[PDB]
């Protein structure tokens, strides 16, 4: 989509269109009945681990700061060795929120498998493709990217992921009643 | 946007608010100015990216992209690490300061220290006349809610990056 | 310090050794056992610190996480601060600070005690805000900066080993 | 079963003893002629990546902040994916300081391979064992443990590493003073 022929303005406009598409298609895929039960699940979580890698870990930590900001016990950890040990020590009733577009990055898949072995609940924020991460998840929130993989690789994907976490957070706060 | 709403109404409302941030931010772009900014970033021996709170995550997000392509970058959530790095900047280096307000003490002092050291300061900030906007060599404006703000900030950094790759690609060829 | 590198290496090692000796000599093993028991029963544990003593806290955090304790240890102060506001009766805060009077650590220990949690300080001997606010204090004595870290790690490493022994004893 | 001793006071004394011997034996193993050459090479590095995992990464972070404060351009990154992208982008004349006791941690080994591939100069802070990391290093700084039953524990290993990093920092302040 974005090519070496483009002016800076066309690039600017192309980028915004990719994010707008990523937001709309992600939104269109939402099962609002399934979104609600997920929020219910997160809300009763004694402990929440949020896993990710690279740019998507920033999305997870963005959400971890917001959940801590309202009294949730949240682990979100960049060091993959440390992230893995947290997963291997989760307990039944805990919640893992796995943010990974591909669903086939080993470290993230290994952490989700460890959560399941320990009996934690796994929520995957991931792309529509059938992936090891999707097959490990109790619930899945689908993210549709709009990007040119060779140019805008961690941009509309991250916008799609941010839209899901933002919604999760607002729906959680809305459970103030 | 209010409670009593359903989750679908919230999702749409949040999506529209981001959509407005993307479009009102791009609407103020000065493409001749932005090109000069990319050139400056492109030639920088060293780049510091300052921020705090969510703007720090936006800074790290961009620093990962610049680091992958071999640009020498510092961007650090610890408030006083980030201050030691600004003061240690030298002439010709570049600081990218991301704050919506422009009056946050730490971002202001890091930007002071960076022009004290003779670096170029690029500010990604709101249209509010601010101490940051005054200290900056260049400003890219962001119009935005803390979600919309991060959305607006990311649209500037993402554009700077793809523009940087585009220019660097033109030269290599 | 216009000494050789060899003189520097030995001098740094002797400061570290003195920090270990002087810190170990102040240990009260009766209170340490009580402290280990408090930590072991906490549903949630926050470890606070700033600068190098934050790294010390995270070093402990990694080991506690691996054996199943729920532990927050954030090196960003505003994150650390809001994690203190959410503490609950029965939780535990481990506050690591040599001075004992750094505003950010003092503010988190107040919140912890306010919120009903137990505060365990790892701090120098001086009469300090952190020491007055703690339910339990473990002393660290330097050997002079680098030896301060060494002193703090010797207390945390001991807490870690005590806790592992506590479970293998009741296994 | 973590310890063969029953008494906390015995444990505390043995643990401190292990640390005292890790410090002294690592110190005795220093080729102070090499160490000055090593400090000289770090002094000239336009860019310094410090690599590690888990506890060893905290040592590298502690060093990275001391070095940044006296003005050096330093990368030190907990996220193993990002860290790997930094190693892959090093250039000739850059220095990588790889901090791993074992020398056989996949991610540290692959970061040193990438650094050497691209022509960076690799200084390893590692144990004496013949390791993939030691065979890849241009320079080595040996971290060994004490005699006790606590050898090779992360507590002993962190202590030996810290003494080496503390020394490198002080030797650098001495030039740059």
């Amino acid at each position: 989509s974005i090519t070496s022929d483009d002016s800076l303005e066309v690039i600017a406009r192309k980028l915004n269109r990719e994010k707008e598409l990523a937001l709309e298609q992600t939104c269109a895929l939402l099962d609002y009945a399934r979104l609600q039960k997920i929020i219910e699940v997160i809300s009763k979580a004694p402990f929440i681990q949020i896993t990710g890698l690279g740019g998507s870990a920033l999305v997870g930590r963005d959400l971890s700061f917001k959940l801590m900001k309202i009294g949730y016990r949240v682990a979100c950890e960049a060091d993959t060795h440390v992230q893995a040990t947290v997963s291997q020590a989760l307990k039944k009733g805990d919640v893992q929120i796995a943010i990974s577009y591909s669903g086939s990055k080993k470290e993230i898949v290994l952490c989700a498998e460890a959560a399941r072995k320990q009996g934690a609940t796994v929520i995957a924020i991931t792309s529509l493709t059938d992936s090891p991460l999707r097959r490990l998840a109790h619930f899945t929130l689908d993210t549709v990217s709009g990007e040119t993989e060779w140019r805008s690789s961690s941009m509309s994907t991250r916008t799609a992921q941010n839209s899901v976490t933002d919604l999760l957070f607002v729906g959680l706060v809305q459970l103030n009643d």
